[PDB]
């Protein structure tokens, strides 16, 4: 299959997954979704410490059970979040250290593995572990103060806990090769290895915005990680502004590296997102598939003037207008700029370099014009591999009226056909 | 005089007005921005028909008084809205038809109008009246089923109730003088001042999206109307992503027209709109200055490489690189496309087509870089006359580091100082 995310990744025994909040549950528009497109997913924050141990030795698994029952039984795997780290740790753990604290990190470990035991594919038992102050050493936590050997402590209790699960080391700002952060868990994970110390993969976060880009060498960060005899897997991602191109990228390098077991974004509609106000996921609020849903799933399956398949005719503004509300045509294709057409990262297809390919509504014969672009998703296109052209906010398909064909013939937007009036090419 | 709108307006005796909402006057944001910007005052829906008579014969004043006392304090002239049309009635007269519907307008255009005696500018008597089918007729409502002549009568009414007060005939989609809507108005109009019925204005309502796009010959639609003798207002403007150009154009077709009162926006802050979803207003929810609120401020006041004033260098993105998060400075300028940048409608300042200026941040010291564009406000910039560039989202100034000069010298966000290292020319 290759209409879904999921399905397009496990034709490279791969797994898309998202971030499931068990508070969303009951939102149909939501559930419709995730049950259809990931076959992976990581409770968004429901078998972290704080949920799984509320109080010292009194464990609850109700909001943990729930997102790992709604998983399988909807045919996704889990990937388990967190064990053992500072951030988000029960008020009674927080104050503990030293040996006392020790202990509690290894009973908290033995009892959530235990609870899940051979039941989960993935488990980060050590997330964020590393310093942003550049020095690419340990950060500054309790558990960290308890002693440098924590870490391998956390591991080796976990494999013992439950050795049917990929134990990984999950942390951010670790994607750029150059980072001293990035070289510090490459060292330590290196040093791991070279001990025997139990760790079979490393997951990236792999937030990305422009206070932390991606940058094209992380996959290269993925092959060198990949090379030291551990899986990797692109654990949280997600892109502010969700652009197209990232996203792809970000997509093949998975694919490029064979020890790559999946991708897993942060959430599943922008509304949905710990950081909304970035729009970095791959559905809008109102659900509907964003650019950057193509461009991945056109990825996962291994994937100038646009001309009208059925016409031969090319996508035309008038006269060359760049007034506001002109209804585009089809017209003889001709070296002219009301013929030249860009695709952005954001999903717009440009003309004249500030002018947009405008739906004017979202219903049928809906009037298809150029207006000056704002970022509206009236204003953002899919190309899919069968040549149609999708409105991302009305779902509908670029369409030459009444299979008209001669110049002058109008667009606008109709229930997708596959008809030959609906099918571009670009050139 | 000249640096905010209502002043700058002022400069060739018009107004710059918002519409007003009691219930955020407690809002200290709102209230800053509102209270200096415009000279000129509508009550969002607090002076309507069922604000103001809640019972029949039983007036109220409380929510309009708040508005109009706000204004008044902060030297403001306020517009009455609306007094007869078919909207927001009360359940009362919604019940009402014939000619006790008749009276109680009459009545209620009285009662109203009495109370403000003397203290309104402008009172859109009546608004809305005119139908969208494309026949140029009478929208049907129970107002227009008491006779043809009601409209007539509201305004006669009103003249006699306060003849101070200007009366103007408010609509919507009557701004392309080519729609039936637009000359169906004029018509009216027209009758009205031949046979000396009492109207001294017409109000356009200028809510301009790409399902009803501004037209440039709504010139001559403002000209035709004024030729009757009557004055015109632009009285709930909006624009549909707040297009830079479009902005200033709607504001310059008022400065062409001598009978041309004023504009007011509907509004103040795009999440106060009531098409929030369009981001169609001048400031931004965060109340900072959008890229179109300089574009409005300069056609009000009369109306590439960038060089940095003093270095005489060009910003450049450094060895033409097109990688995320590469910090742009300055050096020889030269013709190429790592320099080049071009201000789009949504406030971008655009390299190699798809590239934004960006700011990674909001405080002193900010590196400011090029990202993809996908619309954040981190990415948008307002051009001023002094030469500075100011970026939407931290309000700081493009800023040469240490005032360098030299090649190489980074470029990055700090508190606008006016300073040679902080303007920028064009070129
Ligand atoms: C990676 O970063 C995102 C983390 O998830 C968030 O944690 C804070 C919660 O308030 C929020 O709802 C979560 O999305 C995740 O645990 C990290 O590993
Ligand atoms: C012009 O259009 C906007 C109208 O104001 C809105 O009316 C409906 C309310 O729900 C909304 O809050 C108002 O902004 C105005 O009265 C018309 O003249």
């Amino acid at each position: 299959a290759e209409s879904t995310l999921g399905a397009a990744a496990a034709q490279s025994g791969r797994y898309f997954g998202t971030a499931i909040a068990s508070g969303k549950l009951g939102d149909s528009a939501y559930t419709t979704i995730a049950s259809r497109e990931f076959n992976m997913v990581t409770a968004e924050n429901e078998m972290k410490i704080d949920a799984t141990e509320p109080q010292r030795g009194q464990f609850n698994f109700s909001a943990g059970d729930r997102v790992y029952n709604w998983a399988v039984q909807n045919g996704k795997q889990v990937r388990g979040h967190a064990l053992a780290w500072h951030s988000q740790q029960p008020g009674w753990m927080q104050s503990l250290s030293g040996s006392t604290l020790r202990q509690a990190m290894i009973d908290h470990i033995n009892g959530v593995m235990g609870h899940y035991k051979g039941k989960i594919a993935q488990w980060d038992v050590v997330s964020h572990a590393f310093s942003d102050d550049g020095s690419g050493g340990r950060r500054d936590s309790n558990l960290q103060r308890t002693g440098n050997d924590w870490i391998e402590v956390a591991f080796r209790t976990a494999r013992a806990a439950d050795p049917a699960a990929k134990l990984c080391y999950n942390d951010y700002n670790i994607e750029n090769w150059t980072w001293a952060k990035t070289q510090g868990v490459y060292n330590m994970v290196r040093d791991f290895k070279q001990r025997g110390v139990p760790i079979d993969c490393v997951g990236f976060q792999s937030h990305f915005n422009s206070g932390s880009p991606y940058n094209s060498n992380f996959r290269t960060t993925l092959q060198n990680f990949a090379a030291l005899g551990v899986d990797v897997a692109i654990t949280e991602l997600d892109i502010q502004g969700a652009s197209s191109s990232t996203y792809a990228a970000v997509t093949n390098d998975c694919l490029a590296v064979s020890r790559c077991l999946g991708i897993t974004v942060w959430g599943v509609r922008d509304t949905d997102s710990w950081r909304s106000g970035d729009t970095p996921l791959l559905f809008n609020g109102d659900g509907s598939k964003k650019a950057a849903y193509t461009a991945v799933l056109n990825a996962l399956n291994g994937g100038g003037q646009i001309k009208g398949v059925g016409s031969g005719r090319c996508l035309d503004v008038p006269n060359a207008s760049t007034t506001d509300g002109t209804q585009v045509q089809l017209y003889d294709c001709h070296s002219a700029t009301n013929q030249q057409w860009t695709y952005t990262d954001a999903g717009e297809l440009r003309v004249y370099g500030d002018k947009c390919l405008d739906a004017a509504g979202t219903g049928n014969g809906t009037k298809v014009q150029i207006y000056s672009c704002w970022g509206g998703d009236n204003q953002k296109w899919r190309l899919n591999s069968d040549g149609s052209i999708v409105g991302v906010q009305s779902g509908l398909c670029l369409d030459a009226v009444g299979g008209g064909t001669a110049n002058g013939t109008l667009i606008q937007l109709y229930s997708c056909s596959n008809g030959s009036n609906q099918r571009w090419t670009r050139t």
